[PDB]
């Protein structure tokens, strides 16, 4: 029926409705650190989020999205392996039922507790919908979360989850600064890949940060209280909404550092 993360509609079944699931540039992947090639020609990333305008937070039934105003060049990503400017449209997370799983990308097979995706689209394409149809339409910044100390900047997000508990619920969410979710270092790995949920389009340049951010056990606990179901349906907690690693095939992972 419709896709999800269960036994009957889970990642292993997506190919029936989205044949691109078995494509040549699917994400996520395992990052083998000893096989990644340092490329001295990659430039430092440029994150300009000082003018970011958040608008809303929504439970879409597969995760929660924080959405931003992308009608102008307010929060953009450039540099790194990118040509052109990419505007931030939304961020979302992927997490586990336990602290030992939850990320989509893995590092030398290590799984993190969660993974944050900051989604950006190439301005040359005019809108998000046109950008997903192009090989270089999107740039996603992935950041791993490990459990340790609390991340102060994530607390405003944690506190509004009670209000968007079930599918289709949304809440006003203005004045959130995504700079509070960045690690100290911007060192990264990069490879050409895809969206990690249907429609799984191969239009992403992935930018995976080497340095994880830490969140407290209590912070991650609140994510696991969300629901997949809609209001008044039998309760199914929103946990394990991650797609396992896909074959690298003909691709190279490059590193910005040695």
């Amino acid at each position: 029926h419709h896709w999800g993360y269960g036994k009957h509609n889970g990642p292993e079944h997506w190919h029936k409705d989205f044949p691109i699931a078995k494509g040549e540039r699917q994400s996520p992947v395992d990052i083998d650190t000893h096989t990644a090639k340092y490329d001295p020609s990659l430039k430092p990333l440029s994150v300009s989020y000082d003018q970011a305008t958040s608008l809303r937070i929504l439970n879409n039934g597969h995760a929660f999205n924080v959405e931003f105003d992308d009608s102008q060049d307010k929060a953009v990503l450039k540099g790194g392996p990118l040509d052109g400017t990419y505007r931030l449209i939304q961020f979302h997370f992927h997490w586990g039922s336990l602290d030992g799983q939850g990320s989509e990308h893995t590092v030398d097979k290590k799984k993190y507790a969660a993974e944050l995706h900051l989604v950006h689209w190439n301005t040359k394409y005019g809108d998000f919908g046109k950008a997903v149809q192009q090989p270089d339409g999107l740039a996603v910044l992935g950041i791993f979360l490990k459990v340790g100390s609390a991340k102060p900047g994530l607390q405003k997000v944690v506190d509004v989850l009670d209000s968007i508990k079930t599918k289709g619920k949304s809440a006003d969410f203005t004045n959130f600064d995504p700079r509070g979710l960045l690690p100290e270092s911007l060192d990264y790995w990069t490879y050409p890949g895809s969206l990690t949920t249907p429609p799984l389009l191969e239009c992403v340049t992935w930018i995976v940060l080497k340095e994880p951010i830490s969140v407290s056990s209590e912070q991650v606990l609140k994510f696991r209280k969300l629901n997949f179901n809609g209001e008044g349906e039998p309760e199914e907690l929103m946990v394990d909404n991650w797609r396992p690693a896909q074959p690298l095939k003909n691709r190279q992972i490059k590193a910005s550092f040695k």
